[PDB]
C-alpha cells in the first residue's frame, strides 16, 4: 500500500533564500550533521534520476544510503527525492519518498511543507521504528539547512 503522512515546518528565512540553500545540500549537509560524512552523485546531473550515495557513521559503523532524485520545481521551491537502498529502506518497503515543498510564510519566513510517502511490498505493514527514524529525516534536513543559512548570512 502507501501511506500518506504530512508535516509542517517553520522558518524565519525566505523561501527563495532556503530553496537556493537546498539546491547545495550535497555540499551542505555533511558539515552541518555530525553523521554524513559525504554525498556522491553515483550518477546524473542532479536533475530527476539522479542517484545518490551517502556516506554515514552509525553507533560506530560506516553505512551507505541511497538516493534517488524524483523531481524538481523551482519556481514552486520544491525538491523531492526517494529512498532506494540502503540502511534507511526497510526490508518491507518499496521504497519511501520525501517531498520537499517551501511556501512564504504569513511573516516572510517560510513553510516546509513535508510530505512523506511509504511504499510497501505487497501487505507488509509499515515499521514503527522507521516513521518515527523517518519523520525525523525530513526536520533534520530542513533544519540543516536552514541553520547554515542563519550562520552564513551573506551567502545566500
Ligand atoms: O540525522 C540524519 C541522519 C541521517 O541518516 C540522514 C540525515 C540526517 O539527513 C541526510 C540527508 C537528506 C537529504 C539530503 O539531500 C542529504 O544530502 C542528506 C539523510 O537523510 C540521512
Amino acid at each position: 500500500g502507501v501511506f500518506t503522512f504530512e508535516d509542517e515546518i517553520t522558518s524565519t528565512v525566505p523561501p527563495a533564500k532556503l530553496y537556493n540553500a537546498m539546491k547545495d545540500a550535497d555540499s551542505i549537509t555533511p558539515k552541518i550533521i555530525d553523521d554524513v560524512k559525504s554525498v556522491e552523485i553515483v550518477e546524473g546531473n542532479g536533475g530527476p534520476g539522479t542517484i545518490k550515495k551517502l556516506t554515514i557513521v552509525e553507533d560506530g559503523e560506516t553505512k551507505f544510503i541511497l538516493h534517488k532524485v524524483e523531481s524538481i520545481d523551482e519556481a514552486n521551491y520544491a525538491y523531492n527525492y526517494s529512498v532506494v537502498g540502503g540502511v534507511a529502506l526497510p526490508p518491507t518497503a518499496e521504497k519511501i519518498t520525501f517531498e520537499t515543498k517551501l511556501v512564504e510564510g504569513p511573516n516572510g519566513g517560510s513553510i516546509g511543507k513535508l510530505t512523506l510517502k511509504y511504499h510497501t511490498k505487497g501487505d507488509a505493514k509499515p515499521d514503527e521504528e522507521e516513521l518515527k527514524k523517518g519523520k525525523a529525516k525530513g526536520e533534520g534536513l530542513f533544519r540543516a539547512i536552514e541553520g547554515y543559512v542563519l550562520a552564513n548570512p551573506t551567502q545566500y
